[PDB]
């Protein structure tokens, strides 16, 4: 269909003949420079390549206010997520309307020149409530208060280049490029599938069925910009998508990566997704159950209703100009060796099988079997490599402050003891001396599968520097992961406590 | 047989009732303390447990001179390797005869009190020549000049405790303990096998044949103290011995670890080994081809003749009091599915198979098959775990000084590129800022299988801090491992050069 | 030994006839099954014969048959005891049993599913799979219905080129029968050989009897079509996709 607003705002194309000129200006000594943050880089790529058509810059207060309260740009164009350039006061103060500033990536690569229209301090309390529903635990609200700048700079953009990416050069198609890929294949009906997770057998099945019903080709369009905290890394996911696209009938599907920064904003995000896929050339779009939903908060309540997304999108159906295809999740029928829509089974007493996210996680943690009816083996293999089981995981044992036994001797005893076991894990007594440059390497060694023996705790104000995954405290305190009977417990007894704790937790298998 | 000199000089036993007293003295504030070096700890353990009977301390100049020139202690007792306490001038100066000094381990554990008899500066030139044959490349000569102290302190020892070891508590039998293990089994004929390497099928076969011919039981007595530079680590080797001892007929063999610091001194060392095994309770000993030989020097010449060891030991046969069993290395006969003594085959046209050390190393490097006729599969599995193949090895790419392209961008491009590949290797851009505490971690990450991207070289006087294994220099210089066509070669071309170099060297497999 | 008999599927009377024939062939004893020689149930689901009619008729003639009839004791598998036991001797005491019906066996052979050794010897199963290959190895025909107004030559060519992309080893052919019996009768021969035929036009109705219906699918707008077209002039690329996805859904193509 036609881009949202009618014209694809591909600014790279629009400004092609101004590239040298804009680059020189961006590099002039007198121009103010703002280094884009990771989320701003995702957003600016989508504005610059027309993925956010009709947007041609970051929203000034006029459009922003209208999006916050009315889900529309000031001119009435449907638009549910505010895209703004958030900066701190020190920068906002040296800015005024008409000022032209250079926007860089990594303080080295000029990306665009922004012509300032306005500078404002938005009420982040109202934004959180009106756009993200108010729950302080909502990923977007957490970001909005703890990470985002307090000042928004509205303005028009002129393109120099899209944010630099060295991985997957072939798969990161812009809207113009994707439309040409579809055109060269004579594809005029394409149904897009959104995802920020690995794809299992059920997803392959549901997308092929969607294609069959809409008489459309398939576009697997995963998000590789920012997704939900804790999600599988995009490199692992892309490997999974590259593997699964090979399981579709030849010529039915195309894989392209979307550098979007999701807000995990449920229904409003679903509408935003529909618009973006339309800009990218899709004729149809699948809106999932709890689409773009961040789950439940700490008290167990849903941030969004499971069908809020499908209902909001349905309310705007007459002006979206992209067909939404009903979501028919499928499940496996052992006795029939096939998959069927969950809305069509049971009631007649029919056996079904499924593996939840929690169960999948468990199996990967213990190195357990994962059935081919659930996920293609080549996909499972990829997931195991990126998320190895306990016998292959790294860890750290921290000698707590309470210890009065020799820390040097206890560290040496632990190292010598661990070196007896087979397995191939690399071990090291690691002294950080409370230095950030050393503390930040702890998770790097753990991520490499190594076992670190840390002779002393770091100061509390350094905690934030060390991730807590697989880090265990050996101490007398009740908070200790491995509790000592006493501060001067004999070294040989301490060693045994540690070895048995590690075995009980799967790090050692005998 | 009886210990060398007639009495087992087990000083731990002799001084049992003086332990508290010696410990208190060792901890007194006025006593001089010497912290034992790694080799001195191996030597003192053997003196203290009677393994070096008749020695009861470190050799004074009188005994030392006699050992150097006559291969005997001043009283005429056969003894071929000088065992002395080497210290630096600053320490030797505050010493005089009769002074009692405490000898510690790790500056914390009191090991013994030494009553000084003399302090002297030996002629390391004559020692190197008379004892180790003079080749500056001999492991012992290298140690003697670059590591050993220039002053020797002769003196009698009183024991507090043997050097502390937290690994393999069960297998480190002292001479008294080993003799009791043999006695409890009624073993009065025992043939000892020396080794500092993994044991393959040929070694199991040769030791069982030795047992059959000498009507003796088998003692596998591997060295776990100091061995030849570059040898497989003792933890890996001990795992191999524990696995292979299970392939002997039940009740025929016993495994015990020897904390000896070898000098790699060929024939003289072979004689020293015979004496030590006699002290440990063995009735027979196997002297190998090029026994305890460090190989060939840089010019390809042998440090020792292949039969020098067997001949020197034979010359002392009438006073050693331990029977030397002829070395009959075996080889595999495919067509007969059995092993036979190499001195009994061929001439009659007989097919044989063998795998050299170089070939074994190659196979482990590429992940190639290693036949069960050569080595038990459970042993091979252990060796692969400790020495993983290239696709599982870590590495570092160092951006050379010549580079004028952005180091930040090139590092980021390499990381993103590497993250595309499967495999499970962990990657990190590692900034050392020429700090020793960071530089020393490079081989730790490589040892954990990780891939480091290092944006700049360290200063030359820091080279010694970073091992060179799997560290590759990307630069324009002809010395570069990955040579750049020019200092400003485009980043995408540089990335491809690096990826293809890594693939060609086996780190990436597609 | 093989018996060249033409059964009538005549249940009880046939069972008696069978007893006489086996006696002629030299047997001293004969087993009369449950619903022996029974053709099953009719269209309304009623049995042509009672399950024990055969055993009862034969029993009524026992004194003049001169061949001993041995009681039929069908057995079933007891997983927990790794053995087989007479079904008339199990259960009641809560005993787990396993069995595979004819319908289930047929299903498994159609999808290429596992068939347990406790049910049938693997060498027997292998033979059955060879003679009754699973869907990815079965032949088929797609018939371009009379309703189509798109080019039949182009649509046939598009289907052939499309099918040739897929792996598998199936042989494909655009097959013109021109309503000739000598060609029509070969359709099931190609299907039986595992081949995929693309037939550009339907044959006349009075020729239907010449072509078996197994694995023959009609692409047409009519509600009777196996693969229903949205319209008579649906674009060729959309028609091709409908056909490929129908074939995949029915197991002929596996990706
Ligand atoms: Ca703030
Ligand atoms: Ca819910
Ligand atoms: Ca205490
Ligand atoms: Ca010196
Ligand atoms: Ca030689
Ligand atoms: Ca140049
Ligand atoms: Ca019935
Ligand atoms: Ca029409
Ligand atoms: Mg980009
Ligand atoms: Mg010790
Ligand atoms: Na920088
Ligand atoms: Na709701
Ligand atoms: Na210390
Ligand atoms: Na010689
Ligand atoms: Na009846």
């Amino acid at each position: 269909p036609a881009p949202h607003g009618g014209i694809l705002q591909d600014l790279i194309a629009r400004d092609a003949l101004k590239k040298n000129e804009l680059l020189s200006e961006a590099q002039s000594s007198d121009i103010l420079v703002w280094n884009l943050t990771p989320r701003q880089l995702c957003d600016i790529e989508l504005i610059l390549n027309g993925g956010f058509s009709p947007l041609t810059g970051f929203l000034n207060e006029n459009d922003y206010s209208s999006v916050v309260t009315d889900s529309r740009l000031a001119d009435g164009t449907l638009w549910t997520i505010p895209i703004t350039l958030d900066v701190d006061e020190a920068f906002a103060n040296q800015i005024k309307p008409d000022t032209r500033i250079a926007l860089f990536q990594d303080d080295e690569i000029p990306i665009a020149i922004l012509t300032v229209q306005d500078v404002y301090k938005p009420n982040k309390t109202i934004e959180a409530e009106r756009v993200f529903r108010g729950d302080p635990e909502h990923p977007a609200i957490s970001y909005l208060f703890n990470v985002a700048g307090d000042y928004y700079v509205g303005g028009s953009l002129e393109a120099i280049q899209l944010p630099q990416h060295y991985d997957y050069p072939g798969l990161r198609k812009t809207p113009a490029q994707l439309r040409l890929e579809f055109q060269s294949r004579q594809w005029d009906r394409v149904v897009a599938f959104q995802t920020r997770n690995p794809m299992h057998r059920a997803h392959r099945e549901l997308t092929v069925r969607a294609a069959r019903e809409a008489n459309a080709k398939v576009l697997i369009h995963p998000v590789v910009g920012l997704t939900k905290p804790g999600d599988i890394d995009h490199h692992t996911r892309v490997r999974v998508y590259q593997e699964i696209i090979k399981r579709y009938p030849n010529g039915i599907a195309f894989l392209s990566l979307l550098p979007l920064a999701m807000r995990m904003s449920g229904d409003r995000e679903a509408v935003w997704h529909a618009i973006i896929r339309k800009n990218y050339g899709a004729s149809h779009f699948i809106v999932g159950r709890d689409h773009a939903g961040p789950g439940k908060n700490s008290k167990g309540v849903d941030f969004y209703g499971p069908y809020d997304a499908q209902e909001l999108v349905e309310s705007y159906k007459h002006e979206l100009d992209i067909e939404v295809v009903p979501f028919r999740m499928v499940t496996y029928l052992p006795d029939e060796d096939r998959y069927a829509p969950i809305d069509q089974i049971d009631t007649t007493k029919t056996r079904t099988l499924n593996i939840s996210g929690t169960e999948l996680r468990r199996r990967l943690r213990v190195g357990g079997e994962i059935p081919e009816w659930f996920s293609y083996p080549e996909v499972v293999k990829i997931l195991r490599e990126s998320n190895p089981p306990r016998p292959k995981q790294g860890f750290s044992i921290v000698l707590g402050n309470s210890l009065t036994v020799s820390r040097e001797q206890l560290s040496i005893a632990l190292l010598s003891t661990f070196l007896q076991f087979g397995g191939g894990r690399y071990y090291k007594i690691f002294e950080h001396n409370n230095k950030t440059e050393l503390l930040s390497l702890i998770q790097d060694f753990i991520g490499s599968g190594s076992g670190l023996i840390i002779p002393d705790q770091w100061e509390d104000d350094k905690d934030s520097v060390v991730g807590k995954q697989n880090v265990y405290l050996l101490d007398t305190s009740s908070s200790a992961d491995i509790q000592l009977e006493s501060a001067d417990e004999p070294i040989s007894h301490i060693v045994q406590k540690v070895v048995l704790f590690l075995e009980d937790n799967g790090f050692f298998v005998f």
